[PDB]
């Protein structure tokens, strides 16, 4: 006994098994059938004429049979959409990025099918650099918007997660490569399927993504230090890294080339920093820091709007520092 959504573009159809799975309070494998026919009806203006007719909200999430109406009448579009491309009509135009928000529909999606237990992402040492907290889909879109990037970019997420960043980033952008190295077990071992599931799902939709990997290790270790010199945009949710950990990365952002930039919760130096005697070894030295934008209606405990930082390598400062000694 199942449900199934055929592919708008040919994949193996998607298969759900009843009763329909909770994936938590607010997201059950049901409402994602609903929300996948409602988003590929948004991909193919076709299909969407074949869908209005006939489908009166007539649906019970609870009925199998009444979900396997809307399943069908579904797959039976999908077929006559296909017949349609094999005549003159011209077929959905294959690997374009998703739009955003489809691609908040994908990663949720994702997320589903592959936190299976949501619960343990929280079994981490608490007060320790091993903190987990996600960052929501939207402030990074707004740091993708805001941080024009291209395929002569690098994009590093250290401490990924279960790597819901890279995925986005990567569906989004054209960097030549998308990286995401976590530490702790758990969040990577969820990262492995987040990956298959991605690859997986984008094929589904026939959307395109640039290249990324997911992997396990410490950004703080030797292999490390030159993998980030050579990274020219770096995301880290360093909230609840320490003062500790901080002060590592700072060592190995030292070493970024011009330009390069990181976008962080906390930031790595002061926004009211002014060069001098004492500090000339302080990471300042070398980066403009500015706040970006708060997303209107975005709280966080803190009661205030959530803060995220961007940092851009910029050398300029101190070579001004120094001429300023010289003149007069
Ligand atoms: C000290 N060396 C380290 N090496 C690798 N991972 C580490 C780490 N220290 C902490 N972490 C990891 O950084 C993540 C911060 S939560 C942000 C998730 C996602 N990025 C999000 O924004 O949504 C946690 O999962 C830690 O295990």
């Amino acid at each position: 006994l199942e449900l199934r959504l055929k592919s708008p573009v040919g994949a193996e159809p998607a298969v759900y098994p009843w009763p329909l799975p909770v994936y938590d309070k607010h997201h059950d494998a049901a409402h994602e059938i609903i929300e996948t026919i409602r988003w590929v009806c948004e991909e193919i203006p076709d299909l969407k004429l074949a869908m209005e007719n006939y489908v009166l909200i007539d649906y019970d999430t609870k009925s199998f049979e009444s979900m396997q109406r809307l399943c069908d009448k579904y797959n039976r579009a999908i077929d006559s959409i296909h017949q349609l491309w094999k005549g003159t009509t011209q077929p959905m135009k294959l690997n374009t990025r998703p739009s955003t928000g489809l691609l908040r529909h994908i990663l949720q999606q994702v997320y589903n099918h592959s936190v299976t237990d949501p619960e343990k992402l929280n079994n981490y040492e608490p007060f320790s650099p091993e903190v987990y907290g996600e960052t929501s889909f939207d402030l990074v879109a707004q740091m993708i918007d805001e941080i024009k990037m291209t395929d002569d970019d690098l994009f590093v997420d250290l401490g990924s997660g279960v790597g819901q960043v890279v995925l986005q980033v990567a569906a989004a952008t054209n960097c030549k490569h998308h990286y995401g190295v976590e530490k702790a077990d758990i969040p990577a071992k969820y990262a492995e399927t987040m990956d298959r599931e991605f690859r997986k799902w984008m094929k589904w939709y026939g959307k395109k993504h640039a290249e990324y990997t997911l992997e396990r290790g410490d950004f703080l270790s030797e292999e490390w230090r030159e993998r980030i010199a050579n990274t020219s945009v770096i995301f880290v949710n360093n909230f609840a890294f320490g003062p500790e950990v901080d002060h590592q990365l700072k060592e190995r952002f030292a070493n970024m080339k011009e330009g390069g930039r990181i976008v962080s919760s906390k930031p790595f130096a002061p926004l009211n920093f002014r060069i001098n005697s004492r500090n000339l070894s302080d990471i300042g030295t070398i980066m403009r820091v500015v706040e970006l934008s708060p997303l209107k209606g975005s709280v966080s405990w803190t009661g205030k709007p959530v803060s995220y930082y961007l940092h851009t390598i910029d050398r300029t400062i101190l070579e001004n520092y120094f001429s300023s000694l010289k003149n007069p």
